[PDB]
């Protein structure tokens, strides 16, 4: 997975076509001058521009784009789709593609549809049309066929950084997504801020724990880790005794990754009532 | 004060009557056989027995006690009285020493009390017979005269470590005591852990500012420190820039006191949902 946001602002790889089958070719960052968006406005590298024509979203767009009057359009990157966005699915209607329970808002978000759906003790949680929240535990989600990502790019009403299904189209997430709190037992999984992917709320105290039986060790990386404060902080506890293996916060960032010989941790998040910001992603692989 | 905690069972102050007026002298608890408590039965100085006859609370009862069939009674110690416990006073019918609102609880406790008449905005909350409640803002809830401490010794429905007043008598506490936050502008004040007296509940995130206009410095003492887990923690924070200035939690004790040379400070506190204990008082003195 290259991305482990919903609209791809941490994308940082190479394609540079608007889609890989039919797609147009990108401009270069570093001349589109006329734009908004060139690395001379943002010098520093700031959302991942430089001297490339790479998809890219600086603005807080619904994901990826870049300039090819159309003069940009979304780039349509498969491995760009966090964890737990299961995907984009065509709705016809009758019956839906999750059967369970529904509700519209004029401030839907991705995490507010899920955590709805969360609530009310559903697997999965679909938006359409920017305002429509679909709950369901069915299966088969995927009745009416996959879509095009860019065909779920509606603004969520509650949030414009943020895709929120279309006209017959629902974007779909696991509801674990975001959850304060969670067992992991997988070989790999990927644990997200509370609220995410909306910025964590103030006076969270949540925990994970994730038990491999049989692991040597566990893997840890954090593709994402924007947390703001010194007092907001990600910490890892061995399981068996509760010590704190590793504190992380706003000012003492983790390595790319490390490795924890335990097969069972607690994952730990306290988010002060100071600051949110975007939170973090944790993506962990055990080893046997 | 000699005493931060509802039932004085930090107490380790040198009253060795029962009364200082009138009162039995105690015996030593070095020398005490017959009964359950004695140095014996308790090597490494818990609850403060040793080799004297001071007033200790070491079997949780609702306030120090000695030995002296009669063979013990709570001490009436003057200085042992927690910071906003305002005392015991007689309650003589018509109308009560609080005039706001009651309630009852088969498991009323001072915080359950006093947490029920803080969400309802009143000053005042007083417990009387163990298991009824009254909330005032009244300023003359001594209108009826003060009582001996020990004449509101009915142990609490819902903890038996705390005093709930009596028959005609009402054990009276300021209502910020165990509040999740609050400003503080006072030269010293001391401020107490969440649902203090009771144990912290898991998942808090509480702070509390202290904003002392034209002061140098300011002293921290934490009197009580009763924190669990390496996962609970305490954080005093710059609050001007937010630096975390110490970190204290249940393996890193704050020394007897320390000086901030700042005129406004945030304490933090972040309770984890392992584990939960007495929790603190901190005790702050500002100087210019
Ligand atoms: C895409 O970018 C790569 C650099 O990674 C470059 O080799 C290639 O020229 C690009 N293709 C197009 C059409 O820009
Ligand atoms: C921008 O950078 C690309 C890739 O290095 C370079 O080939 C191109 O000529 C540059 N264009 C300008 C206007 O700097
Ligand atoms: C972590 O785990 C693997 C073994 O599965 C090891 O080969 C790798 O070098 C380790 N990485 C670190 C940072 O220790
Ligand atoms: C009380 O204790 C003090 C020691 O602090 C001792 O001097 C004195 O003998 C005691 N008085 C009585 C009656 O025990
Ligand atoms: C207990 O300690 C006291 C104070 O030191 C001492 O005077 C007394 O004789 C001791 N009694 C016994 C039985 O040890
Ligand atoms: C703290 O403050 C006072 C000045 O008011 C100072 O005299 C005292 O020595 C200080 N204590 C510590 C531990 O610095
Ligand atoms: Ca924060
Ligand atoms: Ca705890």
């Amino acid at each position: 997975p290259e991305c482990f946001t919903a609209n791809g602002a941490d994308y940082r790889g190479t394609q540079n076509w608007t889609a890989l089958q039919g797609g147009k070719p990108c401009l270069f960052w570093n001349e589109t001058f006329q734009h908004p968006y060139n690395t001379l406005k943002y010098p520093n590298g700031e959302g991942g521009l430089g001297e490339h024509n790479y998809c890219r979203n600086p603005d807080g767009d619904v994901s990826p784009w870049c300039y090819v009057g159309v003069y940009w359009k979304y780039c349509e990157i498969p491995a760009c789709q966090m964890p737990g966005n299961l995907g984009c699915y065509k709705d016809h209607g009758n019956p839906p593609p999750l059967t369970g329970t529904s509700k519209t808002s004029n401030k839907l978000t991705i995490q507010t549809c899920i955590s709805f759906c969360r609530s009310q003790r559903f697997k999965f949680a679909g938006m359409e049309s920017g305002y429509a929240c679909f709950c369901g535990n069915n299966p088969d989600y995927w009745k009416y066929g996959e879509a095009a990502s860019t065909e779920c790019n509606s603004v969520c009403f509650g949030d414009h950084t943020q895709p929120c299904g279309g006209d017959g189209r629902i974007i779909l997430f696991d509801t674990l997504v975001g959850a304060c709190g969670g067992n992991y037992s997988a070989m790999s999984s990927v644990v997200y801020s509370p609220d995410f992917p909306d910025t964590y709320a103030t006076g969270r105290v949540c925990y994970w724990t994730i038990r491999v039986p049989g692991a040597s060790h566990i893997h840890f990386s954090f593709p994402l880790f924007d947390i703001r404060d010194s007092a907001d902080m990600v910490e890892l506890l061995d399981g068996y005794t509760h010590r704190v293996l590793a504190r992380f916060h706003g000012r003492s960032r983790p390595p790319l990754s490390f490795n924890v010989s335990l097969d069972f941790v607690i994952l730990y998040f306290f988010s002060d009532r100071i600051n949110q910001a975007q939170g973090f992603a944790v993506l962990y692989q055990a080893v046997k």
